[PDB]
């Protein structure tokens, strides 16, 4: 069937849709289609290109209130600028200086503000199940289900550790810490990366 209304969605509303590039872009919801138990959402992007999308591949073009965001919520967030999908790993608290921690679908982790977040319209029941990379998907499942039990390594600036990159271990140094993230300096390459303190890319977490 062709619908005009479906839950809180209405044909003609402005929305965000996931493109094949895996970045998300503004468009208009031009149709809602049911095929038995299934639903699909036709989006006309602002370049005139059209996609027929599942409801987990559209997001509202507003920032949700704090009380609708949980650990495990499926969101689109500003990725450092593209909009990219992720999972809420932390909500605002004193220890994170009132920010949201996002685990993006590619494994990148970043703190963001409410104004950098958008809610996915029809998330899956197990919100991680549409994470394409299986290693990332399993990590998020474990993290979200185990929460608030979160093993993390306690690290201090100047500390020498081994960090993973491209499947091998590298000599590295902790440059700074920000909440649940650590900025690692790869010593040979002389460049830095922000990494989650519970990541098994930090050899102390792996071992
Ligand atoms: C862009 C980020 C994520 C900082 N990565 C890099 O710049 C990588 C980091 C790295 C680590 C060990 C050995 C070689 C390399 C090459 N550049």
């Amino acid at each position: 069937e062709n619908l005009y209304f479906q839950g809180d969605l209405i044909v003609s509303m402005r929305i965000l849709g996931k493109k094949r590039t895996k970045t998300w872009h503004k468009g208009t919801l031009i149709a809602i289609q049911t095929v038995g138990p299934g639903k699909k959402y036709k989006v006309k992007f602002d370049n005139k290109g059209k996609s027929l999308l599942s409801g987990n591949h559209i997001a509202y073009d507003y920032h949700p209130p704090a009380d609708k965001l949980y650990v495990g919520s499926r969101v689109v967030a500003k990725y450092k600028v593209w909009l990219y999908a992720g999972i809420v790993a932390e909500t605002p608290n004193v220890k994170n200086k009132l920010r949201f921690l996002i685990f993006f679908d590619d494994g990148y982790a970043s703190y963001v503000t409410q104004s950098e977040l958008y809610p996915i319209c029809r998330p899956l029941k197990k919100t991680w199940e549409d994470i394409e990379d299986i290693s990332c998907r399993d990590f998020i499942e474990e993290y979200v289900t185990a929460y608030p039990n979160r093993p993390m390594v306690l690290l201090k600036s100047g500390q020498l550790i081994k960090t993973e990159w491209e499947g091998t271990w590298w000599k590295s140094r902790v440059e700074e810490v920000d909440g649940s993230l650590v900025r690692i300096l790869f010593l040979d390459d002389k460049r830095c990366e922000w990494i989650y303190r519970g990541s098994t890319r930090l050899e102390p977490m792996f071992s």
